[PDB]
């Protein structure tokens, strides 16, 4: 039904995406920053095994790349509670340390909802998948993210590195929020009779009534897949009276 039409749209259908109208983002550092290289901690047989999958997968996307930079930080092998699966989790403590603030143009997790109107009742909830992994980085900052990995017989013994805007980074939220707003800007304004909230990664759109909210989600999801993003079908709300935005329940 909704999946069917827009393929592009949905991350179990359209793949990883990438941002089509986004620059590659150069990342500015601090006036005296210097390159901080930190060694990879050593790590079990099983941690290692356990993430060369994820690593892998994010080679196979073009997500990572080998490299080699002055600029180096752990990798940390997390095992996910219950299972015997690790996620590859990198610690930019010291990266994130030495580059350049943003302010956070972000409204506010609270005073966004207060804003909506009574009058839109109808409601659709998405959560872009990989949001971050959409916006690219442009290869003068890449460096900046180095980590070490290594696998004997794999492939590869070396520095990898990131093409996209990578988790742990300070500025990702705010980044991506702004990159998104410019590329959901056109919507608003072809789109006065409909409310538009976005935090982030999350987003909810509202209606005067179920019929809008339908055809504004179509609208939607019609535009998020022509720009290169994609939302989680799996937890997608569509067109719901009662929905949950950001923790918060709606009714």
């Amino acid at each position: 039904t909704w999946l069917s039409d827009f393929p592009q749209a949905w991350a179990e259908t359209g793949g990883m995406g990438l941002a089509v109208r986004q620059a590659p983002l150069i990342i500015p550092l601090k006036a005296t920053s210097t390159p901080v290289s930190i060694k990879q901690y050593p790590m079990s047989q099983e941690a290692r095994l356990g993430i060369k999958p994820h690593i892998q997968r994010l080679l196979d996307q073009g997500i990572l790349v080998p490299c080699q930079s002055p600029w180096n930080t752990p990798l940390l092998p997390v095992k996910k509670p219950g299972t015997n699966d690790y996620r590859p989790v990198q610690d930019l403590a010291e990266v994130n340390k030495r580059v350049e603030d943003i302010h956070p143009t972000v409204p506010n997790p609270y005073n966004l909802l207060s804003g909506l109107p009574p009058s839109h009742q109808w409601y659709t909830v998405l959560d872009l998948k990989d949001a971050f992994f959409c916006l690219r980085l442009h290869p003068t900052s890449q460096p900046l993210f180095a980590f070490e990995w290594r696998d004997p017989e794999m492939g590869i013994s070396g520095q990898l590195t990131w093409t996209r805007l990578p988790q742990g980074f300070k500025n990702s939220p705010t980044l991506f929020d702004e990159a998104l707003h410019r590329d959901l800007a056109d919507f608003r304004i072809q789109h006065p009779d409909l409310i538009l909230l976005q935090y982030v990664d999350d987003l909810l759109l509202a209606a005067t009534s179920e019929l809008d909210c339908q055809q504004g989600t179509r609208a939607l999801l019609q535009t998020l897949g022509n720009l290169g993003y994609r939302a989680s079908a799996k937890k997608a709300q569509i067109c719901q009276k009662q929905v949950k935005y950001l923790g918060y329940l709606l009714k």
